[PDB]
């Protein structure tokens, strides 16, 4: 078995608490905790005692006689009640409000293309909602082609991310790969 354990545990009032526990031979051990984003100057202490273990349990006394209870599975070390049971704490998913720029991850798009005057518009088939696509030679080209001869926009297929243009700063539609259009059929034909 190990005698050196370290991980970052939860603060309810930090960052989170640095522990590491020491488990000498002769019997004794030193546990030392570090607060990360620390709101005091003690911002670090430190514990010893001696300890016990039987299979995996395994019993801490410190110097004022104070008991904790761990169970050694493998390279984990958990905390336990008296009981044997783990503690443990709830977690939850919760998204924290805060200011970041447009991702620029390619996703996937299926929409009505539509160029005509410099300008190129992206009919969005999910949201119906109508984006302006980033100026791009090639797929200008290739939706000219598709179209036939006529102004009708045609579907199209494209990987791209949203970015800040400005005023042709304005939410636009930027592509990361070449078309595929699809001049025959619209949105309604999954």
């Amino acid at each position: 078995m190990p005698q050196s354990w370290r991980g970052v545990l939860p603060c309810a009032d930090c960052e989170g608490i640095e522990t590491s526990l020491f488990l000498e031979k002769d019997g004794t051990w030193v546990m030392n905790e570090r607060y990360l984003g620390a709101r005091e100057e003690p911002s670090s202490f430190a514990s010893y005692g001696t300890w016990a273990r039987t299979a995996d349990k395994l019993v801490l006394t410190d110097s004022k006689g104070e008991k904790s209870y761990y169970r050694a599975k493998g390279d984990a070390l958990e905390m336990l009640d008296r009981e044997g049971n783990p503690i443990e704490s709830q977690f939850n998913y919760t998204l924290e409000a805060a200011q970041s720029s447009l991702p620029m991850t390619p996703m996937t798009l299926r929409g009505m293309y539509f160029y005509m005057a410099d300008a190129a518009t992206f009919t969005d088939c999910a949201t119906g909602k109508r984006f302006m696509v980033a100026n791009n030679a090639e797929l200008e080209r290739s939706y000219l082609a598709a179209r036939g001869h006529s102004e009708k926009p045609v579907l199209l297929s494209v990987e791209g991310h949203f970015t800040l243009e400005g005023n042709p700063p304005t939410k636009v539609l930027a592509p990361d790969t070449a078309g595929k259009f699809y001049p025959n059929q619209d949105c309604s034909s999954l």
